């Protein structure tokens, strides 16, 4: 079947694993459990197409740079995640986007900007500023909560659709 190589990136603790585990395992992980590199393979049906989601859940730790170019080259689509209560994670998005573009030789790679932890009250990043950033990249902006599952399928399925349209 058609396989989609999806890669979730972003700063440490923004919820990359929590989003992925919600998608694949239907629950919220509330624990501290930093990732090195996890792979998830799941057969799904999206818009009537049988497909395999091949998802790589990456490390936010900056001490894992080298591993990054490797996975950025083979991924077809990227979720670039920040947390809406962590401005530094938002500011970091530019560095992940630039790194992906450079290793993929492309300024138009399938990507979604994901503002996670939208269940939380203490927001520090306004949705308008992330939407503006996303428009500047020409990609969709989707807000999510791994906690409540708000937006989770929407983000991953939107990314699959971006890959389909590439
Ligand atoms: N309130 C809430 N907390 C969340 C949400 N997403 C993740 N978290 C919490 O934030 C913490 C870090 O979430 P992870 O999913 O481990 O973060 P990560 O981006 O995978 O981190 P690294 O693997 O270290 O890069 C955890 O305590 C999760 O429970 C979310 O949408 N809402
Ligand atoms: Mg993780």
């Amino acid at each position: 079947m058609t396989e989609y190589k999806l890669v979730v990136v972003g700063a440490g603790g923004v919820g990359k694993s929590a989003l992925t585990i919600q998608l694949i395992q239907n629950h919220f992980v509330d624990e501290y459990d930093p990732t090195i590199e996890d792979s998830y393979r799941k057969q799904v049906v999206i818009d009537g197409e049988t497909c395999l989601l091949d998802i790589l859940d990456t490390a936010g730790q900056e001490e894992y740079s080298a591993m990054r170019d490797q996975y950025m080259r083979t991924g077809e689509g990227f979720l670039c995640v920040f947390a809406i209560n962590n401005t530094k994670s938002f500011e970091d998005i530019h560095q992940y986007r630039e790194q992906i573009k450079r290793v993929k030789d492309s300024d138009d790679v399938p990507m979604v900007l994901v503002g996670n932890k939208c269940d939380l009250a203490a927001r520090t990043v306004e949705s308008r500023q992330a939407q503006d950033l996303a428009r500047s990249y020409g990609i969709p902006y989707i807000e999510t909560s791994a906690k409540t599952r708000q937006g989770v399928e929407d983000a991953f399925y939107t990314l699959v659709r971006e890959i389909r349209q590439h």
